């Protein structure tokens, strides 16, 4: 059973109705004993006591329960009581009746519920309100999207049997040929195949894709589709692979940053409740740095809270397992293309560059939007280029120039970007560790994310811009494992070669006993072959590693390896999330935000704003441009690149 919620123990039906019926007695109600009681007693039997009380009272507990509570908490309760179809029906209802429509709504339901749950659905809806759902469906939808969804209301989808390999290589290619190989997508092809062939089959036609293509099949979807309609054929994909995920996710959503979607929150705690609750928590936990009862006590309050933790619930099984596995496995696999956001000036003319900058930075005043014209618009390279220009032409210095005529965050983000890489990085260790105590933050994120080729040019500009050995500076400002982690990072001397399948499940056994060696692997392995050892983790512990790192480091040292193990999953992720935090809450880490937005410009900062758009389901862009302003937000905006 991997629902939350199950079976109340020996239940009396009737009494059941008798509590709820004096727990509204006197003004107001025992609201502390209705959620105890309908949150500790399954929907079926929910059912029964429902129906116990409308004879031992002639009333309807539904309608009772309706006019006693107000708010969330009531949408919440009443919801529970209404039979898993019937409760469906009105959140399709809601969605398409009043001023807009929920979309949102409308692809979760559609794309997540089977052949039985979507026949049951329709059949409560026509019943409930004595309407027709694919025409009241057909007439508030439009395009490839209503089409989609009109295919997922027949509930026809040929259910799981013996696959045919024959097939499925044939679905492969049908469809890489009628996406991938195309400016664009065949919708007609993609709708019939992923809307009729059984999961089970799809489930593979997914696997054999990503191996013989190099990518997953949702890479290929997204971009090559619009609006509504890749949003809901991205969540049929999801919902295909694994429900639990896709929950896992949606629920994440409806918690992120400031207020909360409680329709969507509700919908999805009620209605997976008794069906993977238990695996969704395991894949938010996984998935997730908070787990699903921490979110969820965080952005909820009140009775509608306590409500919502006890429908959550507060080793892996078969899916929560699957999922990780998974996830390693792509990220292994996956053919990734790394793009910058910010490319070379074409017709670079660095004689009328520096000319521009010096004239902008005359008088007494500084025009700052000149200088940002130019420099958040020129490489790395063509920037040294200015600069070799610059002082060529002037007898200058044109950071020192810059340096002078710029304050705030705007000169730390125009000085920063005028920094050669490998000079950038060795700047952000030196300050992190000057002054009272150490910005740990920042010494990670940069030694946990770098290269061998990027930790040596490092300690060399290193030794050169501030005398002394990058490891002398760490012995000098920090202490204890963190520090003797770290000096293994900053050596730059990981193993590269690809994986071996021997070391590895070795290696792999030396993370389940935990649950130094440890350090060396983590500090010592090549990415492709870490990928591996994890793989095998999951495959002989039926855990994650940042399970076993969690539960035995904290603090620095485990922030450290989950970095570590971040950055080898999927780095540009990793920067995504670390931008998301910076710009998290009422105050704002330019610092964090500048640092990363610079060191990948020209690296995966395009791979970046992907990975932030599709977990928070909004633009950098508009992230910044909310957070940021005036003239720093101006010159973030040009290395964001749109
Ligand atoms: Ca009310
Ligand atoms: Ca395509
Ligand atoms: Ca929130
Ligand atoms: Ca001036
Ligand atoms: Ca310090
Ligand atoms: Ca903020």
């Amino acid at each position: 059973y991997r629902g939350s919620i199950r079976d109340f123990p020996d239940f009396n039906p009737s009494q059941d109705a008798e509590t709820l019926y004096n727990a509204m007695k006197g003004f107001g109600s025992d609201k502390e004993a209705i959620i105890n009681l309908i949150t500790s007693r399954s929907n079926k039997q929910r059912q029964e006591i429902c129906q116990n009380y409308k004879s031992l009272y002639g009333k309807d507990l539904i309608a009772d329960l309706k006019y006693e509570l107000t708010g969330k908490f009531e949408r919440l309760i009443v919801g529970l009581m209404r039979p898993p179809a019937y409760a469906d029906a009105k959140e399709i209802k809601d969605a398409i009746s009043g001023i807009g429509t929920d979309e949102k709504c409308l692809i979760e339901i559609l794309a997540s519920r089977t052949n039985e749950q979507i026949h049951q659905l329709v059949a409560a809806y026509k019943d409930a309100y004595e309407r027709d759902l694919e025409a009241d469906i057909t007439g508030d939808t439009s395009g490839h999207f209503r089409k989609m969804l009109v295919v997922l209301l027949q509930g026809t989808r040929e259910e799981d049997d013996v696959v045919s390999e024959d097939l499925v290589q044939q679905d492969v290619q049908d469809l890489y040929e009628a996406g991938e190989l195309k400016w664009g997508t065949d919708e007609a092809q993609f709708i019939y195949i992923l809307g009729n062939r059984s999961k089970q089959h799809l489930r593979l036609v997914f696997d054999e894709y990503l191996k013989t293509t190099g990518k997953p099949i949702e890479a290929s979807i997204r971009g090559e589709l619009s609006g509504d309609f890749e949003k809901l054929m991205l969540a049929v994909v999801k919902c295909i692979r694994s429900t639990a995920e896709y929950f896992a996710e949606r629920l994440f959503k409806a918690m992120k940053g400031l207020g909360t979607r409680d329709n969507t929150l509700i919908r999805i705690m009620v209605s997976r409740s008794e069906l993977d609750m238990l695996d969704i928590r395991e894949i938010f936990r996984t998935k997730y740095e908070k787990s699903l009862y921490s979110m969820i006590k965080n952005d909820t309050s009140g009775e509608y809270k306590k409500t919502l933790l006890k429908l959550c619930g507060g080793q892996f099984f078969p899916e929560a397992a699957q999922v990780a596995y998974q996830m390693w496995e792509l990220s292994a696999v996956a053919r990734v293309e790394l793009k910058g956001t910010v490319r070379p000036a074409g017709d670079f003319n660095p004689d009328a560059d520096a000319k521009a900058l010096r004239k902008a930075m005359k008088g007494l005043g500084t025009d700052e939007d000149t200088i940002i014209d130019i420099i958040t618009h020129r490489s790395n390279a063509q920037r040294q280029q200015i600069r070799q220009t610059f002082k060529s032409h002037f007898g200058r210095d044109l950071m020192a120039d810059l340096k002078s005529e710029l304050s705030g965050d705007l000169a730390r983000l125009i000085l920063g970007l005028m920094m050669p890489p490998a000079h950038y990085d060795a700047k952000q260790l030196k300050k992190a560790m000057e002054g009272a105590g150490t910005d740990e933050k920042a010494l990670i994120e940069i030694l946990a994310t770098r290269t061998n080729a990027e930790i040596q040019a490092i300690n060399k500009a290193y030794k050169e811009d501030y005398h002394k050995t990058l490891e002398d500076a760490l012995s000098s400002d920090t202490s204890g494992h963190f520090k003797r982690i770290l000096i293994s990072l900053a050596t730059g001397n990981r193993e590269e070669g690809g994986e071996d399948r021997e070391r590895a499940r070795e290696d792999a056994q030396v993370a389940a006993e935990i649950l130094t060696r440890f350090m060396m692997i983590l500090c010592t392995r090549s990415y492709p072959d870490l990928r591996r050892v994890f793989q095998e983790f999951v495959k002989m512990t039926n855990y994650d590693v940042e399970h076993t790192i969690k539960k035995e480091m904290s603090g620095d040292v485990r922030d450290v390896f989950v970095a570590i193990v971040q950055s080898v999953k999927n780095k540009p992720l990793f920067f995504a999330d670390k931008l998301y935090k910076s710009m998290k809450g009422a105050g704002t880490e330019e610092k964090t935000l500048t640092r990363i937005m610079v060191s990948r410009s020209e690296i995966d900062l395009l791979n970046i704003r992907r990975e932030f758009i599709e977990k928070y389901d909004k633009s950098l862009h508009q992230a910044i441009e909310g957070d940021t302003s005036g003239h720093f937000l101006k010159a973030l905006l040009a290395i964001c690149g749109g």
